[PDB]
């Protein structure tokens, strides 16, 4: 079941589901006619099952919380747009986007090519240099106030360094992405394990949970990164192309990367394309795909966007790194120096385009520490891209039906 197009009738519609969800729960103000049933969840929810590898610990259709505001969150407003990107598949042309321009830049334009990684979108927003409010995605229109949380830094500044050449807008709203490092999303995931909570799935998810938090005592011992990879509304600044955008962004002192080549033509476009995807694995933290921008901000208003993706950018998007499928046996393996491996056995799945059941977990406390036991769901990660790993279980699948392991 390796998903062609399958992911952009999912894609349009569970981020699309969370919007009303956004606004249902959120807010008291629902904008559709149904509530409490859906609808749209529905269509979804049987698209899930079959083709049933677009299933993900954190898709709308196997989850429900809230909540409001402890703080936790509750709504704020976006001062412009907050939009999502189109999507270029996986996997091929695309140029239809390149030749898209053909229409009205002047093929003499210049393309930004940016990672695009995997972590919960947070826009910031520094009025005269001080961070004022910092809020989730919510419906583009508006979002959860997680200031509080997000301030408790250390990628996130609450001032911007000023003066020599970038003096700090009246107004800067930037965007972007916060995200758990591949290495200490797992050296968190084992050191709670309970003591309150439970193991998060990926970090993907990991991000989500620790972003959120009622306390931000809680939030400002995990990590967490902050990469900014974008403007949204300014006011007394903005460049003329993107980069422009980023030196000043980092003049003030804001976490940009990366890895940001340009890029002059749409040949160079797919020396970085084809680069990572091979490379893409061998990083500090996982990568969905690369985000192809036109860097001349002009342009971009010039050829503009809609209320769901701008026409100046596609995101490019490799084969999905991770999926989750259910753990229905670890036995072992044997081989020649001193120990056998807990090799884990579960059901089938198609996972970077090989279908592949057989996961790997490498020790007795490589287990355990990451809270897994015979039965359980478990989510994995081609992280090689080789042999297949395992992040964590996904323990609100109850069942309670499924326990410890041995072997002597």
């Amino acid at each position: 079941q390796t998903a062609p197009e399958v992911l952009r009738q999912w894609q349009a519609l569970a981020e699309e589901v969370r919007e009303h969800q956004f606004r249902y729960y959120v807010r008291d103000a629902p904008i559709i006619s149904d509530a409490e049933f859906d609808e749209l969840l529905r269509r979804l929810e049987a698209l899930e099952e079959q083709h049933p590898e677009l299933r993900t610990p954190d898709s709308p259709t196997q989850l429900v919380g809230g909540a409001g505001f402890a703080t936790d969150f509750e709504p704020v407003d976006h001062l412009e747009r907050m939009l999502s990107l189109d999507n270029a598949f996986t996997a091929d042309e695309l140029a239809a986007w390149a030749g898209r321009i053909h229409a009205e830049v002047g093929d003499a334009a210049h393309y930004l090519c940016e990672l695009k990684i995997d972590g919960v979108a947070l826009s910031l927003v520094y009025r005269e240099g001080r961070l004022t409010r910092a809020s989730t995605r919510g419906d583009g229109r508006t979002g959860e106030d997680v200031t509080l949380n997000a301030r408790t830094i250390a990628d996130v500044p609450e001032r911007l360094t000023p003066g020599d050449d970038y003096p700090v807008p009246e107004v800067l709203e930037v965007r972007g992405e916060v995200f758990f490092r591949l290495d200490d999303f797992q050296a968190l995931n084992a050191s709670l394990v309970e003591e309150g909570k439970a193991p998060f799935a990926n970090p993907r998810n990991s991000a989500a949970g620790s972003l959120r938090q009622k306390d931000p005592a809680v939030t400002a011992r995990r990590r967490l990164r902050m990469i900014c990879h974008g403007l949204g509304h300014v006011e007394g600044f903005r460049p003329a192309t993107l980069h422009q955008a980023y030196l000043a962004l980092r003049a003030w002192g804001l976490p940009v990367s990366e890895h940001t080549t340009l890029a002059t033509d749409l040949a160079g476009v797919r020396e970085r394309i084809d680069y990572w995807g091979e490379h893409r694995h061998e990083v500090d933290h996982e990568i969905d795909g690369v985000v192809v921008k036109v860097d001349e901000v002009a342009l971009q208003r010039r050829l503009g966007s809609t209320s769901r993706a701008p026409r100046w950018a596609i995101a490019y998007k490799y084969p999905p790194e991770e999926a989750q499928t259910k753990l229905l046996d670890i036995r072992v393996n044997v081989g020649r120096t001193g120990r056998i491996t807990p090799f884990a056995f579960m059901t089938p799945v198609k996972v970077a385009g090989s279908t592949v059941g057989q996961a790997t977990l490498h020790n007795a406390s490589e287990i355990k520490r990451k809270g897994v036991l015979i039965g359980d769901t478990v989510v994995i990660r081609k992280a090689g891209d080789v042999i297949p790993e395992v992040l964590g279980p996904v323990v609100e699948l109850r069942d309670g039906s499924e326990r410890e392991f041995i072997m002597p």
